[PDB]
C-alpha cells in the first residue's frame, strides 16, 4: 500500500527510507504513484551491491517501452528506442565513449573548467550585495560542461530549450502527462534537426567523436538527448546540493582551504552525503531470482534508493553526518557495478573545481536560512529554484 516517492522533494530525505531500511524485510513492495505498477524497493547498502552487481537484473529491460516504471510517463520521445548507451556500445562505440567521457577527456578540459568556476566565483566576489549560486555560478558552469564536453556549442535559446524540456520530462509531478511526452518529443526534434550541425562545429565534445567515428540522423538524435538528460539536471541539480552542504559546514569548508591536499576526500564525501535523485535507480528481473531470501518474479521491476543506500548506518558511520575523509566503504552516488555514472569522471572533475574555488574563499555563506531555501517540487533531480550568497 506504499506509493512511490516519497515527495521528500528537498535534502531532508523521507523517513520512509530508514523506516523500510530498519524493516525485517531486505526488499520491500511498494506502487508508483504515477501509474500504479507495483514495484520493489532496495534501501540496504549490503543489498544494493547484491542486486546491483548481479547483470540478471537488467537495466535495458527496466528503461524498456512497457516496463514497470515509477515515472507517470516513458522517458523517452513517442516511437523512439529510448536508450542510447546500450545502442552507442552496441553500434561499437564503447572506446569512443572513454576518448569522450575518461581520464584523457578530463586532462582536455580540467584546465578551463578550473579557470571558468574561478572566473564566476571571482565575479560574484567582485559584487557589491548579494548573489545567487544556482544562476550566477551553477547554471553558468553546468552549462558550459555540457556545452564544451558532450553536445556542442549552442545559443543561449538552444540552451534554455534544452534545460525547460528536461526540467519538464524529468518529473514526478507538476506538470501533465501530455506535457511531460512532449519535452521528449521537443528534445528529440530539436536533434533531429541539430546533432549533425552540432558535430560540425570545433571542439571535441562527445557528440562530435560520436558523429566522426566510423549513425543515422536518429542515432546521432537519441545520442544528444541522452547526454542533455544524464549530464544537466544531474550535474546542475548536483553542485546546488553539493553548494548547500559546503555553506552549512564552515568547519569543513576552513579545514579545506587550509589543507588543500583534502579536497578530494571531500568531493567523494558530498558524493556520499549530498541527495540528488528522488527515485531510485532500477533493474528488472530477467528470469526468476532471489535477493537475500525474497523471490523476484521474471518481469519484476527491483528499485536501488542511491540516498537510502548512501545514508545506510550499518556501511557509514553517522551517516547523516558530513565527514570528509571518513573511511567506510565506496558511496553510491555515481551507482555500482556495470552501469557505473561513465559520467563521473567529468563530473569530479566540475565538482572538485567547485569545491576548490569556495574554499580558496572563506567567508561565503547563505543570504537567507536554510529553510528559506525554496526547492523545484517533483524533479527527478533535485535542485534549489535559488541559493542567495554573500560573502
Ligand atoms: C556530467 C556529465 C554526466 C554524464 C555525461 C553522465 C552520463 C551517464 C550515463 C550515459 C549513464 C548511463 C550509464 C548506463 O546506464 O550504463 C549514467 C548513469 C548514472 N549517472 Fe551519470 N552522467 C553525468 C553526471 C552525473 C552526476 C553529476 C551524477 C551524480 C552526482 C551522476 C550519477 C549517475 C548514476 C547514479 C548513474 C547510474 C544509473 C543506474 O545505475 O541506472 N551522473 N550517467
Ligand atoms: O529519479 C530517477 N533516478 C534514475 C536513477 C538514478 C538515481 N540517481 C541518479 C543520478 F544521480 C543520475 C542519473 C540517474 C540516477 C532513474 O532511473 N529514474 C527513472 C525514473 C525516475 C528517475
Ligand atoms: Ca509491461
Amino acid at each position: 500500500t506504499l506509493t512511490y516517492p516519497f515527495h521528500d522533494w528537498s535534502q531532508e530525505l523521507s523517513p520512509r527510507y530508514a523506516q523500510l531500511r530498519a524493516s525485517d524485510a531486505p526488499v520491500c513492495p511498494v506502487v508508483s504513484e504515477g501509474t500504479g505498477d507495483p514495484l520493489w524497493l532496495v534501501t540496504r547498502y549490503a543489498t544494493a551491491v547484491k542486486l546491483l552487481e548481479d547483470s540478471r537484473f537488467s537495466s535495458e529491460a527496466a528503461q524498456a517501452s512497457g516496463a514497470p516504471r515509477q515515472s507517470p510517463v516513458e522517458l523517452r520521445a513517442p516511437g523512439t528506442r529510448g536508450d542510447a548507451i546500450a545502442m552507442l556500445r552496441e553500434a561499437g562505440l564503447r572506446s569512443v565513449l572513454a576518448d569522450g567521457l575518461g581520464p584523457r577527456a578530463v586532462r582536455r578540459h580540467q584546465g578551463w573548467i578550473n579557470d571558468l568556476a574561478e572566473t564566476l566565483m571571482s565575479e560574484l566576489a567582485s559584487r557589491e550585495g548579494t548573489f545567487d549560486l544556482a544562476a550566477d555560478f551553477v547554471e553558468p558552469l553546468s552549462s558550459a560542461l555540457v556545452s564544451r564536453t558532450l553536445l556542442g556549442e549552442l545559443s543561449a535559446d538552444e540552451r534554455d530549450l534544452l534545460a525547460h524540456c528536461a526540467d519538464t520530462g524529468l518529473r514526478f509531478c507538476g506538470v501533465t502527462h501530455e506535457e511531460q511526452v512532449h519535452a521528449f518529443t521537443q528534445m528529440h526534434e530539436f536533434f533531429l534537426e541539430h546533432a549533425r550541425r552540432l558535430a560540425g562545429t570545433p571542439g571535441e565534445h562527445l557528440l562530435k567523436l560520436i558523429a566522426e567515428a566510423p549513425l543515422s540522423d536518429e542515432a546521432l538524435a537519441e545520442a544528444g538527448s541522452l547526454l542533455v538528460v544524464a549530464g544537466f539536471p544531474t550535474s546542475s541539480g548536483f553542485l546546488c546540493g553539493a553548494l548547500l552542504t559546503l555553506l552549512r559546514h564552515p568547519d569543513a569548508v576552513q579545514e579545506l582551504h587550509a589543507h588543500p591536499e583534502r579536497v578530494p576526500s571531500a568531493v567523494e564525501e558530498l558524493l556520499r552525503y549530498t541527495p540528488l535523485s528522488t527515485g531510485s535507480v532500477k533493474r528488472m528481473a530477467t528470469e526468476d531470482l532471489e535477493i537475500d531470501g525474497v523471490r523476484i518474479k521474471a518481469g519484476e521491476v527491483v528499485m536501488v534508493s542511491l540516498e537510502a543506500v548512501n545514508h545506510d548506518p550499518d556501511a557509514f558511520e553517522d551517516p547523516d553526518v558530513f565527514r570528509p575523509g571518513r573511511e567506510g566503504p565506496m558511496h553510491f552516488g555515481f551507482g555500482r557495478g556495470r552501469h557505473f555514472c561513465p559520467g563521473n569522471r567529468l563530473a569530479r572533475c566540475v565538482i572538485e573545481a567547485t569545491v576548490r574555488a569556495v574554499a580558496r574563499r572563506p567567508g561565503l555563506r547563505l543570504a537567507v536560512a536554510p529553510e528559506e531555501i525554496s526547492w523545484h517540487e517533483g524533479l527527478f533531480f533535485r535542485r534549489p529554484r535559488a541559493i542567495p550568497a554573500t560573502w
